[PDB]
């Protein structure tokens, strides 16, 4: 199929995250970049979404292959069926709003 919905894991802050090309542009699984360096820093994919706003950054949406994909490898629960992306460049944008504004 289409190059972006190829998946494939990356470093990110040390970690092995999901990722998918889309438009050019390397992106990571949200929640589960979340789950991982967030956690309890923020608490909240919700207040996540809010502060996204803010920054003018806009997700990408997964579509229904790649939430598949991300379920089988164990990025996103098992009873998720909305996920997304965003560059790690904007993931660390996010990470120094929530941690060090």
């Amino acid at each position: 199929g289409s190059q972006n919905n190829e998946c494939k894991m990356v470093d990110l802050r040390g970690a092995k995250v999901a990722s998918f090309t889309v438009e050019g542009c390397e992106l990571i699984c949200l929640p589960q970049a979340f789950d991982l360096f967030l956690k309890h820093l923020v608490g909240g994919l919700h207040t996540v979404y809010t502060k996204l706003k803010r920054l003018e950054i806009t997700p990408v949406v997964c579509n229904v292959e790649q939430v598949r994909i991300l379920r089988g490898l164990g990025a996103i629960q098992p009873g998720v069926n909305r996920c997304k992306l965003i560059s790690r460049k904007d993931f660390e944008t996010l990470y120094n709003d929530c941690t060090n504004a």
